[PDB]
């Protein structure tokens, strides 16, 4: 059986891993149009902050290692088109210019996504940077030590924008974050959490300019000003982290796509055409909190989809279990994690919810290491089933969100979590831990 896998990132990589243990016998070709196999864009912040010194070690696989396992790796080779009926792809070797047609028995594609750019006046004056991949990582790192860069503006206040804002504020630069949305990180956290984080960022000289539409970049040759409908900001560097666009335009007319460019797939990762599977940021995934399909562009999602595509290679036998959208990050001293439905998700999906937020020390009063922790539990008003949770503290309590992700998947209720058995030892927690305490509050609220 000959299987071709497109993409060396999270989705494509895991499909190769599951093929190696489920179909050791197969001829496997792995294609990457880029020069570098499996660079980890998630590790970019650690590199930019100087935690990791070698940009080339921020990866999880090399072509050499895969070839030792019998995989045919083709870097600098792009799959230009798919001919689904006759089961062929045309590939182009980007270093020699040679094209060729390759046949396959099964095709798994994980084409990914590309940074969204603002198509506005000034669009590409110099020093308007993006944040994805090895080349952008290197360029961003050189700007971190440049004495000419004094003011940097990042557009977008989501996960990637706040990572870039923290990295340049730690490098000693003045940062302004601009967005149309009213709160940074609203897709991940609710207002009681983002109010605390806004203060922490402002204490580290990051200005957050919310509710402003960027209209043009101004500058002579290189960017010098970012002007919005409401203001003008000096900028020596702009990082655009507004969002991501599916890399699927080349597939229009070949595979069925959603209006927004996402590939249509079912619960077995099958596309509209026989024997081609699609995985990763370019697809929608089953979202268990609301029993619907949502696009959640995370490495965890792409890796699970990748393995499920190989499981369903010959027969639709293993439907995808679904996910909860779990994410976590540190912003200066605060470490937060969240899963399931929050206010922005509930609004987008038209979902009614109830919630309780508990803010108190996570260790007993006599223990001098005690610190404040914020925990919000979101539940369904009719069934009281768990729908989401968010937590934050300067102490790392993030592994507790893993228990809430399972609770949502299992359809547990506030009563189940109020009395769930979690260990107690006073150097680690209180007799009723952070999850028990918030659920106990919800039980009182619903009496
Ligand atoms: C700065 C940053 C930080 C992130 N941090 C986290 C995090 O901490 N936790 C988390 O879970 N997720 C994180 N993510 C998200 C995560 O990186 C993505 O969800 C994941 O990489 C998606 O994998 P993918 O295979 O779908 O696509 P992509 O990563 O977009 O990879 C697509 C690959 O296929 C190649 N390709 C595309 N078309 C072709 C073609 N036609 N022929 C051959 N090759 C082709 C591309 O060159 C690319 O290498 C982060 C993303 C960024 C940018």
């Amino acid at each position: 059986m000959k299987v071709i896998v497109l993409g060396s990132s999270h989705g494509g990589y895991e499909a190769v891993e599951e093929l190696l243990n489920l179909h050791p016998d197969a001829e496997i070709q792995w294609y990457e149009k880029g020069d570098f196999i499996s660079f980890l864009s998630a590790g970019m912040q650690l590199y930019l902050e100087g935690k990791v010194k070698d940009v080339n070690s921020v990866r999880y696989m090399t072509g050499e290692k895969m070839e030792s396992r019998g995989v045919n790796v083709f870097s600098n080779t792009e799959i230009t088109a798919i001919q689904p009926k006759e089961h062929q792809v045309t590939v182009k070797d980007l270093v020699s210019g040679e094209e060729r047609v390759e046949n396959y028995d099964k095709l798994i594609i994980s084409p990914g996504a590309v940074p969204f750019e603002l198509d506005i006046p000034g669009k590409d004056l110099d020093n308007i940077y993006l944040m994805r991949g090895r080349q952008w990582a290197i360029k961003l790192k050189q700007k971190t030590v440049d004495p000419e860069v004094n003011n940097v503006v990042v557009i977008g206040s989501g996960y990637i924008g706040i990572e870039a804002a923290e990295a340049f504020a730690k490098a000693g630069k003045k940062v302004t974050v601009i967005d149309i949305l009213d709160r940074p990180l609203g897709v991940y956290l609710d207002k009681e959490f983002t109010d605390v984080l806004t203060e922490e960022m402002e204490a580290n000289n990051i200005t957050i300019a919310t509710g402003e539409t960027v209209e043009r970049y101004e500058g002579d040759g290189r960017v010098q000003k970012v002007v919005t409908d409401k203001n003008a900001y000096d900028a020596d560097l702009v990082v655009v982290a507004v969002g991501v666009r599916p890399n699927t335009a080349w597939l229009k007319g070949t595979l069925e796509l959603h209006p927004n460019g996402l590939i249509k797939t079912d619960e077995y990762m099958r596309t509209s055409e026989p024997d081609v599977f699609a995985v990763g940021d370019a697809t929608l995934i089953k979202y268990n909190p609301a029993d619907t399909e949502v696009n959640i562009a995370l490495a965890t999602n792409a890796r699970k989809q990748g393995r499920f595509a190989v499981k369903n290679l010959e027969e639709p036998v293993k439907p995808f279990p679904g996910v909860q959208g779990s994410s976590g990050l540190a912003v200066f001293d605060y470490k937060f994690a969240s899963t399931g439905i929050n206010e922005v998700m509930a609004q987008k999906l038209g979902k009614e919810t109830k919630a309780v937020t508990v803010v108190e020390d996570y260790l007993m009063d006599f223990n001098p290491d005690k610190q404040k922790a914020w925990f919000k539990l979101v539940y369904d008003p009719e069934t009281t089933q768990i729908l989401g949770a968010q937590l934050m503290s300067k102490a790392d309590l993030t592994a507790n969100i893993n228990a809430i992700s399972l609770a949502i998947q299992a359809k547990m209720t506030i009563e189940d979590l109020a009395y769930a058995d979690f260990f107690f030892q006073p150097a680690f927690d209180k007799p009723w831990n952070i999850i028990n305490t918030a659920a106990l509050e919800a039980v009182k609220q619903e009496r």
